[PDB]
């Protein structure tokens, strides 16, 4: 799972933040890896620096790292920070929410003054969508419906089903999370066509990425549109 | 408040009801008047009717009039009948959500086979939204930055207060409710933007109707197309 | 995992359904095969049956084996089936919640009219709670205070994490869970202190039950008292 | 309804906090008064000193008067500072939840080194919960059983309707409230037994009081003891 190459990326994110910074804390296992190195840099350099977490996994490991938490009620945040599932390699749209937290992720992220994306290199594909499904955050009153409307436009959706608990994943925010395969020929507007079917809450199509940066066996490169 | 007219059109409304049909219940003045009806139907005449609720007070008057309630995710909707705060005359488009309830009223009117508003004269306008604002359902930590994004599409969006208990009116979902005065020029088009919005759930533009019962003095009219 | 005795109580079990009986759908392993039972059942002999779910589970294998579901908000329960974690054989005490769930199966459980425990032999036990720790739901805001509480209770507590979606593990409720290592001696008095710990929703331990069925190689085997 | 009483316990009360401290911030008219007064002396004084909130409104007052917001599950509570909907005047035991938030209320109240009480003078009574009823936190799946329950223990139990939103008024936590009359002759075991109905989040009685801030027409007197 290329620890390697998501640790490079993380020492080289956090070279990015600056003293009196609201950083958005993103979650996956690349976050995870940003999350420590700024719980590090902030105590050895004795920075001011605040973490908005986009998951009670982030808002746990900024805890643990020290990171004093602040929530987007009260402050807007100059960069966010995450990682994806999928990085598409020549719009830099991703895919998000195999870990069920693309919600919150996207509510900070898109939020923020600037978005970076945190992957090792394996994440690069040429087509979106693919070979990883679109989650989707449902309220559960509507999952068979939405589960219709995403097959209607094309899609094979099945409910993710959880490991340590019983039927459904729950996200943070008490809603289900179906997984839906898609041919997606146009991101930006099956993004929003998503968003606007009943039942619905959010979806992890991501389109407003300012710059990734991807940790390989030579460095870490940046990418930007 | 036009309780005469809307009872009339609750009791010609339940007149469409058919035995063996699932009859989604809405919320608000008119549809609670419609649910009384129609477990009076169900009781003189001994239907097999179920019920699929659009509220938690669309439950409880199903309880009070002995309709069996069944559930969307099992059952589509033959017949779905819900008030409106308003109907734009041209285009039969509502704006609902008055009562706070306009994401569960959505799943369930958007999907039923026929949705049916009904409504006294005095919901009919002109132009949609002009004198009404549009509900929004905001993920609660999403409220700052949703209202940012209303603003800036134009709106002038106010967090909704609650009496009975102390802050953000909260919806059956657990979510908070922004309302939203903007100048609708193309409604599908802003439904559609409002809810790709990051953070926000469902608003209270419907812009897909079957058909509206209006009570007028001279009786019951019926709008379509 | 004893799948030969699983489905001989289930089997068993659905014999105790009887034509117009409401009946709880318990979740787990256990519960799935009577649910599977019981929708064959209600199709084969044209029966008249109802389901009231505990959980999201439940609901979706109900769907599956065309069980009509109603709600415990309008009917009460007939005979609830469920299975356990652990039964103390002297007491028939049970542990459950291992899946998460044991806050709306309790809510069904204790109110059915019977409660009937369906289990195969291994999850007899001597010691309630020895080699099982008590699942806590818990307000998301109180896991630190909680953990604190039961631990001055003498317990050994720890959040329960999850793989399917990154951090806690959320019931269907939205709540996280807290499991516990408690050494118990006397089930009936730990449930209360646990459930008036602010924070706690509900705990996994349960005192009240109506009979115990025990698939066995022998056959299956029915406790009460 | 008492306002310059509260006014004067409000500035009273924020005499008491002391610089470095966390203190809980409760929910209410009184309460907000003292939130007022809490960031006004934050801001003149400089001190360093956070805040903890029992519900959405006392998060957004303190925003508004720029007092730091960290969460119980990273700080303990110094000083916990909420009002009361009744105090009874000879054991200072406390009925609470009138605006709904008595769960959040609880949890912060209970765990803090000190919690102080801060009422007008018609706040007190001679019997706890003659002449208000019990707000009680409800699963929303097990309203009707919940009612039952409190009906048997001698309760007259009633669900809170809202004004801002159609049906049961919802809590910040997403569940439904029901207020119930009861003869209160223990209040320590009432409240014990009350959360041990399955169903039941958490209950407005309140026993752990340190001291309780009266506002009187001569000044402010501390209850105590
Ligand atoms: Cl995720
Ligand atoms: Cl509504
Ligand atoms: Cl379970
Ligand atoms: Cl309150």
């Amino acid at each position: 799972s290329n620890e390697d190459l998501k640790l490079k990326v993380a020492k080289e994110a956090v070279k990015l933040v600056k003293d009196g910074m609201v950083i958005g804390l993103g979650t996956g296992s690349t976050a995870a890896l940003f999350i420590r190195e700024l719980g590090n840099r902030i105590r050895e350099e004795e920075l001011t620096v605040f973490g908005i977490p986009t998951s009670f996994e982030a808002k746990m490991l900024a805890m643990q790292y020290e990171i004093p938490l602040v929530t987007l009620d009260e402050y807007d945040v100059d960069i966010a920070f995450d990682g994806a599932d999928e990085v598409e390699e020549t719009t830099l749209f991703l895919i998000k929410g195999g870990g069920g937290c693309h919600t919150q992720e996207k509510i900070v992220d898109y939020n923020a003054n600037e978005f970076v994306v945190l992957v090792d290199e394996s994440k690069l594909v040429k087509k979106l969508g693919e070979k990883f499904p679109i989650p989707v955050e449902v309220i559960p009153s509507a999952y068979r419906v939405v589960i219709r409307a995403l097959s209607e436009m094309g899609g094979e959706a099945v409910i993710r089903l959880g490991d340590r608990k019983r039927g459904p994943v729950i996200t943070d925010n008490g809603n289900m999370i179906i997984d839906v395969f898609m041919n997606i020929d146009d991101a930006i507007e099956l993004e929003k066509e998503i968003n606007n079917i009943p039942g619905v809450v959010e979806n992890g199509i991501f389109t407003k990425v300012d710059k990734v940066l991807v940790g390989t066996k030579k460095g870490v490169k940046t990418l930007k549109k």
